[PDB]
C-alpha cells in the first residue's frame, strides 16, 4: 500500500508527472497490485493489467508508456508477466 505508492511515485518522477494526474497513476498501480495479490501470475492477471491499461487510456487519457512503467515496478514487467 505504502510501498506501492512509493513504486509510483518513483515512476511519476522519471516522467515529470505532478499535480491532479498523478492521482490517475496512484489509483491505476494500486489496482494492478491488488490484481497481482489475489490473481497471482498467469493469464488472468494479464487479462485484467491489458483491461486497466485500456479503460485508463480510455477514460483519463493515461499515458500509456508511463502505465508500462508502473506496471513493470509493480509486477517486474511492462506486460504483468509474472511467474
Amino acid at each position: 500500500f505504502t510501498a506501492v505508492a512509493e513504486q509510483v511515485s518513483a515512476v511519476l518522477s522519471q516522467y515529470g508527472i505532478t499535480g491532479p494526474n498523478r492521482a490517475i497513476y496512484q489509483g491505476f498501480g494500486l489496482k494492478v497490485a491488488r490484481a497481482l495479490n489475489r490473481l497471482g501470475g498467469g493469464p488472468a492477471l494479464v487479462n485484467m493489467i491489458n483491461g486497466l491499461k485500456a479503460y485508463y487510456i480510455s477514460a483519463f487519457n493515461a499515458n500509456p508508456t508511463v502505465l508500462d512503467a508502473v506496471t513493470d515496478i509493480i509486477t517486474g514487467s511492462p506486460t504483468g508477466y509474472v511467474s
